Formats: C-alpha cells, sequence, structure tokens
C-alpha cells in the first residue's frame, strides 16, 4: 500500500507512477528515460494540462539513495497537482502553462539497497574496476568541472566521480533527457537532503553564474516563503561558499547547458535525524518545501 506519509519501497512508487497516471490522463503522462545499471527502469512523470509550445520546469528526486525525504517530495508534488488542480488558482495556472518534468527516483538502484540490505548506502550500485567496491556518486558524474574539488577519486569512497563523466547509466539517462529537451527546459530542481538550503551554482570552482543577483534574490525570497509555514530556516547561496566545494553535480551542468534557473533544495532536519527523518516529519516538510517549489515556478512562469 502506498501512502504519501510514509516512505514507499520501489515497488510501490513504481506501481504508483503507473497508477497515478492512469487516475489522471489529462494531467500526467509517464515514460521511461533509460534503465538503471541492474535494469531498472527510470520512470519520469510529465505533470500538465496539454497546450502548444509549452515551457517545462524538470525536477529529479533521489539522487542519493538513503536521502529518502527527497523522493518523499516528489511523490508530494504530484499528489499536489493532482489534488489541487482546479480548486487552487496557482497550481491550476501553473499546470495549465507549463509542463513539469518529476523523476521521482533517479538512483533506483541504490534506492531498493537502502531497503534491502544498507540503509545509509548513497551511491549508485555499478561496478568498478579493480576493486570489489561499488558505486559512483551520481552527483560527482557530470561533465561540470569533473572530478576535481570536492570529489574522490577513489571507487570506495562516498563521493567517488566515477571512471568518466557520465559513466554511470542513470546520469546518461538525465544528461540525455535534458539536452534532447533543453529549447523547452527553463528550470531545473533537483532535490536532496540534508541541512535546509537552496542552493545554486557553481560549486565545482569559486565563480559566480552571470544571473547571481537574480538567483540569489529568488533564493532568499523562497527561503523567506518557505518558513511562512513553520518557522524552519533555511541557508541559501552559491553551493561552494553555502555547503561546500564539490565538482561534477547536475546542478552546474544544466546552468552551464543554458538552463538559468538551476537548483539544489536540501531539505529538513539539521542533523538531529539527518538521512533518517522520521516519517512524522513527511507531511510539514513537504507542505513548506510545496511554498519554495511554487514561489520559484511562480517565478519562472512570470520572467518568461
Ligand atoms: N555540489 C553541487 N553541484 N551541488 C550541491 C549538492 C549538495 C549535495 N549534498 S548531499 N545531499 O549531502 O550529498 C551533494 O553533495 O551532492
Ligand atoms: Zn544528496
Ligand atoms: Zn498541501
Amino acid at each position: 500500500g502506498h501512502s504519501y506519509e510514509k516512505y514507499n519501497n520501489w515497488e510501490t512508487i513504481e506501481a504508483w507512477t503507473k497508477q497515478v497516471t492512469s487516475e489522471n490522463p489529462d494531467l500526467i503522462s509517464r515514460t521511461a528515460i533509460g534503465t538503471t545499471f541492474l535494469g531498472n527502469n527510470i520512470y519520469l512523470l510529465k505533470v500538465g494540462k496539454p497546450g502548444p509550445n509549452k515551457p517545462a520546469i524538470f525536477m529529479d528526486c533521489g539522487f542519493h539513495a538513503r536521502e529518502w525525504i527527497s523522493h518523499a517530495f516528489c511523490q508530494w508534488f504530484v499528489r499536489e497537482a493532482v489534488l489541487t488542480y482546479g480548486y487552487e488558482s496557482h497550481m491550476t495556472e501553473f499546470l495549465n502553462k507549463l509542463d513539469f518534468y518529476v523523476l521521482p527516483v533517479l538512483n533506483i538502484d541504490g534506492y531498493i539497497y537502502t531497503w534491502t540490505k544498507n540503509r545509509m548506502w548513497r551511491k549508485t550500485r555499478s561496478t568498478n574496476a579493480g576493486t570489489t567496491c561499488i558505486g559512483t556518486d551520481p552527483n560527482r558524474n557530470f561533465d561540470a568541472g569533473w572530478c576535481t574539488t570536492g570529489a574522490s577519486t577513489d571507487p570506495c569512497d562516498e563521493t567517488y566521480c566515477g571512471s568518466a563523466a557520465e559513466s554511470e547509466k542513470e546520469t546518461k539517462a538525465l544528461a540525455d533527457f535534458i539536452r534532447n529537451n533543453l529549447s523547452s527546459i527553463k528550470a531545473y530542481l533537483t532535490i536532496h537532503s540534508y541541512s535546509q538550503m537552496i542552493l545554486y551554482p557553481y560549486s565545482y570552482d569559486y565563480k559566480l553564474p552571470e544571473n547571481n543577483a537574480e538567483l540569489n534574490n529568488l533564493a532568499k525570497a523562497a527561503v523567506k516563503e518557505l518558513a511562512t509555514l513553520y518557522g524552519t530556516k533555511y541557508t541559501y547561496g552559491p553551493g561552494a561558499t553555502t555547503i561546500y566545494p564539490a565538482a561534477g553535480g547536475s546542478d552546474d551542468w544544466a546552468y552551464d547547458q543554458g538552463i538559468k534557473y538551476s537548483f539544489t533544495f536540501e531539505l529538513r532536519d539539521k542533523g538531529r535525524y539527518g538521512f533518517i527523518l522520521p516519517e512524522s516529519q513527511i507531511q510539514a516538510t513537504c507542505e513548506e518545501t510545496m511554498l519554495a517549489i511554487k514561489y520559484v515556478t511562480n517565478y519562472v512562469l512570470g520572467h518568461l
């Protein structure tokens, strides 16, 4: 049984992608953008009412296997779209005018592994030459100052960059999709945990994007909007100085493709529970996060 207020295993999320699509044909379609190392279909939901020449926002969750609140959030976003479409003015406008691509779990193989073997797994589950150590950090595997700062060359390490940029089937699949849809995708949102942040480029070097002032102001406003609900405090800014320098991330890569609004979200908490955020916090976390995501969406829609 699927529930939006619990963490759902992959079999359940997969079945949910099929069911939520079938139940909402005028709002949702489903495709597979590729397969994981283990051969699992990487599902993508396109959320929006059909219309001509629609811009798009792309959002993924579940890069990192143990960040279960991320996976829960993508599901919550779709929950909100289907529940409130027609009833609530902003969500209705968003879905009438834009498409949202929601990739509920990128690193499916790692997610399954966190359910079956090791709750604290981070990386993919692919093999590495010359060692029995498993996996690549998908957020160190993009062509963005690849494998320099904040990324490890050691396959046994948690920030292993991989054998080459896009070596992983999952990150190749994501990069291919974004490249193939570059003319329509106006914003890229990538959901992680924890530490309560809205981050924008750059992380791969200490340098700033040309629209730094715009991104800074937008992140600042989205943080303030998030805080209105429960008082949850987020920090914000360029990744390198706001969290740490780290190369090969998808946010920086997407920005360097020309996607001008590119954000990494770090959801709750600030370390009390860390990755093992209790299910009792799913609702509040997702509801406040919705406010920030909708704020960014409204900004994008209003500044085309
Ligand atoms: N480093 C880039 N490009 N963006 C920020 C990503 C932050 C993210 N933090 S986490 N979820 O603790 O692993 C990461 O290090 O990949
Ligand atoms: Zn993460
Ligand atoms: Zn709600």
